[PDB]
């Protein structure tokens, strides 16, 4: 078949999210600065740009036109062993998002790395994956990943999928989502 | 769909094989011992056990009942940047395979790591992937990976796919494949 996104969503889960999402809050809390910080939503915000593409660095990128996103630091790495072929250490980037004159938020943001395969495929093998087929596979990927994560009780409340057009301001998008998150002061 | 193997094969290529296979021989040649060694076939032997499962360490495992396989060392790591979400260093394991009283072979062997996802899926989500459906997906994975690698001229002659039942002796299998490889003395 040509439905690559199904396999991409399942391996993204079993090769990564299944074991980092339940532990993310605990990993974050290993750092005193992160324990001390309020307005630090502890969910992984998984970024899904509709064009499967991004600038390697989020702060100041085309998705951050107002330069309101700042890299703060990394979480304490988690150790995980599977198959012994190659070793795996997992860590995440914490960002600060300005909220006007108020206290800025901290959050975890990461592009959905399987989108790289959709992008690479559309550029190197256009006969296998047209631009339009890639657009559709992003949606398949999104809906399958949703089904997978919603079926795992250990992942509940630990992530948020963020879909956006490359024309949108990620700082504005994230700010709205952070304000809408369940986390309250002292939570 | 439920055809996860297609996506597994494509991301295995774009996320890994596409850039390690063309460079493998050159990476190997960075180590004097490996330059000096004869009977060192430079292809990556990609191991595809039909049950999608393996002991983390190949030497002395259930696939090596005669203990003829020995870990020799790792290749010099390759640097590759993609997406900036997480950093990537790639290296491979070199093994010695005994050939009776003759000079033993050196080779590169690696289990096909996407099989871990097929296995994990069959165990954690049997309703999604039955044992019998998993068996079939291994074959789909194999044939799709074959199509992908054979379509890339830069990968030609750089790999060999090795399929086998868990009852077979991997040392015996590898020995025949090494002898059948194109490499000649001084090559
Ligand atoms: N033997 C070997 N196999 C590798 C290596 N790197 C990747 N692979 C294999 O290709 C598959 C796709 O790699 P990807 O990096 O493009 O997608 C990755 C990546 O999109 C995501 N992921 C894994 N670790 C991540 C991380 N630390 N950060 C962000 N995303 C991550 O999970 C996906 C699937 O991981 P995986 O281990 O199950 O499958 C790999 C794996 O089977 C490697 O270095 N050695």
């Amino acid at each position: 078949g040509s439905n690559v996104a199904d396999g991409l969503a399942w391996s993204y889960y079993f090769g990564y999210l299944k074991f980092v999402l339940p532990e993310l809050e605990k990993q974050i809390e290993k750092t005193s600065k992160f324990r001390s910080k309020e307005k630090f939503v502890k969910k992984m915000f998984i970024l899904i740009p509709s064009n499967c593409f991004w600038d390697d660095k989020i702060p100041g990128s085309d998705y951050d036109p107002q330069n309101r996103i700042t890299f703060e630091g990394n979480t304490e790495p988690l150790e995980k062993t599977r198959g012994g072929v190659f070793l795996r250490h997992y860590k995440h980037s914490v960002y600060e998002i300005k909220d006007g004159e108020n206290e800025p938020w901290f959050c975890i943001m990461e592009y959905a790395t399987p989108l790289l395969t959709l992008y690479d495929m559309s550029v190197a093998q256009p006969g296998e994956l047209s631009r339009e087929e890639r657009d559709a596979q992003v949606v398949v990927f999104l809906r399958k990943l949703q089904d997978i994560l919603e079926g795992d009780r250990a992942c509940q409340g630990k992530y948020e999928l963020v879909t956006f057009s490359p024309d949108r301001d990620l700082a504005d998008v994230m700010l709205r989502k952070l304000k809408d998150s369940e986390l309250e002061i002292g939570g």
